[PDB]
């Protein structure tokens, strides 16, 4: 059935980035609890139907690695995208309370992301455009899912400004021009993994004294680092050699040299992670206390 | 009297940046129309009183070049700052409908800004930290006023992320580290003036063919320009030699070499503008249609 503004009821606020706030809501007619993202866009009515219209392909975005879509509509200056509520939140949140995420777990995470990106590529011909820990969502059934991918050309445009937060996951080629594409998602994924593995955003990399503890930076400074200095890497010793190479292949500067989804899929790390018997569901609650 | 949440009534939305929306509101008990800025901040209660407390010095910020302050309070996840409603909007808005702002007018603008920055310096020991066309506000009485200056240390911190919009007014030294201070406001002012004088954000500068018509860029690309390439400048011929030097002295890269408020105050351009008989009030409406 169609989703309409007054059919919803606010339960709590799930958080905010810039551009959007997201609420936990009850769809009164179905009883379903969902997550409603609201984007305040001061834009003409012609284009705002094109956005709604371009968001409808999300109805055909069915994968266990992609957040579910319920519907999209316009009301009171804001676009509403209504999604499956992920009760585990985003990996940036679980990182905060975890402190650090084990290699084992990041194994299962890496698989979801690669498979998610692959689904979007093959079935829908789109790149993500914003892979970072807060666009990777988890739940109590142990699912790991992507959202906030760039389905709508016109939405991408109307929101065009981006991310100055003292931290950026954009690939060097994306930071330097328009000559970029899907390979860029691999860079972002690689950098997210190193962050989650290490406990902190990994630039500048931990100086010798700072990696001891294992039991800010200005805008131009940070960007210059990304584009001009050698990429981040896992510390040796405490992570497996296969994981180290895996992230190493993700964080190669030259996007044509960088590994692509085809190659990461059949990587030793993924093959080793896929076999492993990991109770993610159990670990997720043990750390964030959902039960 | 004290300002409280339920004493207000929404009239219209004056716009949004990121971090805040600002509404045109009626303070029901006084009848006063004011502008209410709302900042959504997910922050502990101890610090949020420090913010309110640090915003109270705005009660002593009385200058004809500074937006008036009515009060500040916390309600429902958001800090509210209530200001004098400037019915002319911001100079970024008047630029859009003006197309271009005359030299004469920018004369009167430059004076307000310098005098505003000077007031904040001498009487309050603060730098602005965000001089750009949308933090310069005008009204039907012909007033030109600054707001959104950094009065509250703790607010500055809690909002710490900034400006990625394909356009930045931060000085080179501010983009490259923490070694910056009040001189940085001069850079921002100089760049705002060149924008308003020219009709478009002035980086990259107009190539020979593009300055003919007088009757985008990636993040790192833009920043690298600011810090590493020679600064923007007025085109010759269509602006006075005194204005040209004035902006030239504002946009010097080295912050110790850059002109300071003391020097711009007694600059030929300012002395020439101060004498001039300009009906700003009249021009403002002639262009935006307020009457
Ligand atoms: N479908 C969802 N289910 C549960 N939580 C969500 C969902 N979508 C978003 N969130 C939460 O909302 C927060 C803010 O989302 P968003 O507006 O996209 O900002 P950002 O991703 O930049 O933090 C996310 O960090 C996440 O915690
Ligand atoms: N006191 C005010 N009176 C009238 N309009 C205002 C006032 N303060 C802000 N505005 C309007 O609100 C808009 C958005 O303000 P803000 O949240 O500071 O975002 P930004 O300054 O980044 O555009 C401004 O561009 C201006 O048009
Ligand atoms: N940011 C979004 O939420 C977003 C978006 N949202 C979105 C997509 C799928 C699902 I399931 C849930 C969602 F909410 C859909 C778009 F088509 C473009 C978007 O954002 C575009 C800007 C980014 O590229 C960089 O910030
Ligand atoms: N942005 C603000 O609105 C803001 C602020 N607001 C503010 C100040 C004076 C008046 I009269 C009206 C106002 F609304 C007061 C502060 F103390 C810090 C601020 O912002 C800090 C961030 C900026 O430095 C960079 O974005
Ligand atoms: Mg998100
Ligand atoms: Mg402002």
């Amino acid at each position: 059935m169609e989703l309409k503004d007054d059919d919803f009821e606010k339960i709590s606020e799930l958080g905010a980035g810039n551009g959007g706030v997201v609420f936990k809501v009850s769809h009164k007619p179905s009883g379903l609890v969902m997550a409603r993202k609201l984007i305040h866009l001061e834009i003409k009515p012609a284009i705002r139907n094109q956005i709604i219209r371009e968001l409808q392909v999300l109805h055909e975005c069915n994968s266990p690695y992609i957040v579910g879509f319920y519907g999209a509509f316009y009301s009171d200056g804001e676009i509403s995208i209504c999604m499956e509520h992920m009760d585990g939140g985003s990996l940036d949140q679980v990182l905060k309370k975890a402190g650090r995420i084990p290699e084992q777990i990041l194994g299962k995470v890496s698989i979801a992301v690669i498979k998610g990106l692959t689904y979007l590529r093959e079935k829908h011909k789109i790149m993500h455009r914003d892979v970072k820990p807060s666009n990777i969502l988890v739940n109590s059934r142990g699912e790991i899912k992507l959202c906030d991918f760039g389905v709508s050309g016109q939405l991408i445009d109307s929101m065009a400004n981006s991310f100055v937060g003292t931290r950026s996951y954009m690939s060097p080629e994306r930071l330097q021009g328009t000559h970029y594409s899907v390979q860029s998602d691999i860079w972002s994924m690689g950098l997210s993994l190193v962050e989650m593995a290490v406990g902190r955003y990994p630039i500048p990399p931990p100086d010798a004294k700072e990696l001891e503890l294992m039991f800010p930076m200005a805008i131009f400074e940070l960007l210059d680092y990304i584009v001009n200095e050698p990429p981040p890497k896992l510390p040796s010793g405490v992570f497996s050699l296969e994981f180290q190479d895996f992230v190493n292949k993700c964080l190669i500067k030259n996007p044509a040299e960088r590994a692509d989804l085809k190659q990461l899929m059949v990587h030793a790390f993924i093959k080793r992670s896929d076999a492993e018997e990991v109770d993610f569901a159990g670990w997720l609650c043990s750390t964030i206390g959902l039960n």
